[PDB]
């Protein structure tokens, strides 16, 4: 509420969010069955996707095995490591459109995009947007997006 990055792998994965055409990013680390609540902003889109193996120390440098975006300072930017699964997230101020690619840069972690006012968007190989925009949409007042990992 309003968005929602839920871990349903039996992994630990580290999502990571970063708009479109900024530097850098943010993120969270989740273990199986964990959840990042985030806040959404009223203009704007979002890449979110997760990074699996990720080890770092206690400053602390280190890097992931899948979907790793410069360590632990997320500058690429937008630009992960092959293979990533790819969700973009455009936001107006109250409508979400949601969308995802297997394709582009690949597929590490099966992901389902969906919303509480708007269909369900499945991703869980290779290959699952035969053609972009592969997206739906998300049109209500107090509505709530969940990307999920491993659905
Ligand atoms: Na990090």
């Amino acid at each position: 509420a309003p968005l929602t990055i839920t871990n349903r792998c039996h992994f630990t994965v580290w999502p990571a969010v970063a708009l479109v055409l900024a530097q850098g990013g943010g993120g969270t680390e989740l273990h199986p069955g964990a959840s990042w609540s985030l806040d959404t902003p009223v203009i704007g889109s979002q890449y979110i996707w997760g990074r699996t193996g990720c080890s770092f120390d206690r400053a602390g440098k280190g890097r992931c095995q899948t979907g790793d975006c410069g360590g632990s300072s997320l500058t690429c930017g937008g630009n992960p490591a092959v293979p990533t699964t790819m969700a973009e997230v455009s936001v107006l101020q109250g409508n979400y459109t949601y969308g995802v690619t297997s394709t582009l840069k690949g597929f590490n972690v099966p992901m389902n995009l969906k919303c509480s006012s708007g269909d369900a968007l499945p991703c869980r190989k290779a290959g699952c947007d035969v053609v972009q925009p592969y997206a739906k949409s998300c049109s209500a007042a107090g509505s709530r997006l969940q990307i999920v990992f491993c659905p």
